[PDB]
């Protein structure tokens, strides 16, 4: 009677999280963490938004029960989500072509979609960008879906390689899923222009793809409505699509696990039929979703006063990151870098590829106490006026 | 192109959660909800516990960040969970043989265990009592495991059929998983005696089963420690086991999704190796767990003054249910029932198997507005002094 657990092989280190335990252990003073994807403020802290604290006080005074939510969560949460993604007065909403389930984070939204697709459709293949968020492949593989990669980044020009993106998707067939980042591509910060989004929307229709949008950073590129232009171009042309969205970053609600999976089909009758199977996939996973984070979002979005506070806090975050992008480039020059880092200014969101090699990312860590993901992705929101000069001196030393 | 969603078949209703939907829509003022397993107080409400409101007020004023938890959640939540399960000073704890992940509810803990087994071991079959919670089968089937049923309930004598149980399980092979309810069996309310638990533990070892304990009602049968006696007899003999526990009910934190998956192995090296893969399965599901409800639990169990308040609140819930069981049986005789219902006094927890047929349950709903599960399972914790007479009048009218 051998043990069931004896033949188990240890799992490797998570590329984004295996770094953060290694940082908490580093006993050297002045270590700098440019790793995980949370926003920091000017003091190097990840604070709770004021609008979130106000909403939580209201919930504390007014909640009378913790009784289970429905499988698909708080109804007002789904309605507010659809307005954010598609626009108030969107035809998708008036025609009742969309259904939204509240999920545990954006990751939970991707997993719910994966399980739904694997069990209820003939989907076998998901196409994701090279590079992408590393957990994309793990989520879809957990449902038994093959993940293929399409070309995306021109590492010479630090730009979108649009010709190669098109050519690399030539073999994506009708009924394959193609995954797009809605804005603030993770990790490159390079997003399609509006004309490129429109080109992709037309191509997607002709080839019969099922688009799946991962929308974790709405509001961090240009603004809430501007950042959804690409999704709304797809939505104007497609009968069917899926949107996995996250409120982890734009509400600073990371650890409360607040996301949404939104299904769109040709008509009300079809999406309700499909959504009933998505609810069955949720029930066999975590049963029903956590209330606290989504109650906060629904409260803020339903209250004109709180929503005005939140939108300003989101603008404040967006502008800080842009300020840091400029300061990073200026300070690298001041500290003597001869490589041109000006592409950094053109990139959107929290993350840019620095262009550093795994070998330089390792030298920064072991020699200077500066922590970046081994792909060379650095979190610009982890940079402050206080840590920018040491950080830049370190990069310049390993160049 | 024909749509990917066009030919999806609609999912059937959940036998528990679909009932709740019907109950909401029912416009009759006298309707009575004996379906879903939530606790109601003497006034028919599902309250937030006082210990929980106090912990939530502490969190509101002292939380400074919502930054992601680690994949396995709050460390103190895991330590407190193991103490509750195995007891302060257990050798599993001092030998470092146990690892706990915070999960989204007991359901999420079940799905995480199932995914982990399916993807990292040779396990193929899970054995589940007949009857059991209806969602057990969906969770294990959705992870790719086969579900087999073992005998349990003697429907004529309203008792545990221990000879049938043991002969059923002689077909379970070594390396199969056998699922046990820790206490307050759902739906029958009939649990093994300590002497039967000890018989099963010895037998489990001889045959090479991997025990999986589902522990959603610790404290609702006799007490916190007494309700863990059967699990602790297993933990005394086995090299390996899995416990999926829930805080939904004994903390009234249903909609915050608070549970734990606890892995036990032969030694520290093996459990950490196994746990590394469990973390991978979580990362590919919901990434990391929701903080609010687990933080409430850990605040309460970590503070003797809050813990004392909570323990009294749990005792009060347990005693109120015991008072309704007696009131239920006495009132049925007063209302003209000629059958003996005294077996309800011998059942533990929220649920009693009433012995009503599907046709009688349907008639209770349609004609009297009394909602029970089609199996005839009734939630005693939904009974109150005020609704007892009409409820019993309805049941007598359909006998
Ligand atoms: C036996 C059993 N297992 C699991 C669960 C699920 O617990 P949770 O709501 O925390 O997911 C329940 C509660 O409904 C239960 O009765
Ligand atoms: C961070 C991130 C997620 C995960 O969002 P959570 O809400 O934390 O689960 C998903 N997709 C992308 C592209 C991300 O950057």
């Amino acid at each position: 009677h051998v043990g069931t657990f004896e033949n188990i092989t240890a799992a490797p280190a998570d590329p984004i999280l295996g770094l953060a335990d290694l940082f908490r252990a580093d006993e050297r003073p002045g270590k700098i963490n440019l790793g995980i994807g949370v926003y920091f403020d000017e003091t190097g802290k990840c604070p709770v938004l004021t609008s979130v604290k106000k909403a939580e006080q209201y919930l504390l005074e007014n909640e009378t029960t913790k009784s289970y939510l429905g499988i698909d969560g708080i109804p007002e949460f789904g309605r507010c989500t659809q307005e954010l993604l598609f626009g108030k007065g969107s035809a998708l909403i008036n025609d009742k072509r969309a259904r939204t389930a509240q999920t545990p984070g954006g990751t939970g939204a991707l997993r719910v979609a994966a399980d739904f697709l694997a069990k209820n459709t003939s989907v076998k293949r998901v196409w994701v960008s090279n590079p992408s968020w590393p957990n994309h492949k793990s989520v879809f593989n957990s449902a038994g879906l093959e993940v293929r990669e399409y070309a995306y980044y021109d590492a010479e020009n630090h730009t979108l390689d649009f010709d190669a993106l098109i050519n690399s998707l030539n073999e994506a067939q009708a009924g394959d899923v193609v995954l797009f980042h809605g804005c603030c591509h993770n990790p490159t910060g390079i997003d399609p222009t509006l004309e490129q989004w429109q080109t992709l929307a037309q191509l997607s229709v002709e080839k019969g793809w099922l688009p799946l949008f991962d929308f974790a950073y709405q509001g961090f590129a240009r603004g809430l409505e501007e950042d959804a232009e690409g999704l709304r171009a797809f939505a104007a042309m497609h009968k069917e699509l899926i949107v996995a969205s996250s409120y982890s970053k734009n509400f600073g609600l990371y650890n409360e696990r607040v996301g949404a999976c939104t299904l769109v089909a040709a008509d009300s009758e079809t999406v309700d039929r499909a959504f009933s199977q998505m609810k069955a996939a949720i029930r066999a996973n975590y049963s029903n979703p956590p209330a606290h984070g989504a109650s906060v979002v629904a409260t803020i979005l339903s209250n004109d006063a709180l929503r005005a506070i939140w939108e300003q806090e989101l603008t404040d975050m967006r502008q800080r990151i842009q300020r840091m992008r400029q300061l990073f480039v200026n300070t690298l020059q001041e500290k003597g870098a001869n490589r041109d880092f000006s592409f950094i200014i053109k990139q959107n969101g929290m993350f840019s590829f620095s262009g550093l090699t795994k070998e330089q990312v390792l030298r920064l860590r072991e020699e200077f106490g500066v922590y970046a993901v081994a792909s060379g992705r650095v979190n610009v929101a982890g940079m402050t006026p206080d840590n920018m000069a040491p950080l830049c001196e370190a990069i310049v030393a390993v160049l």
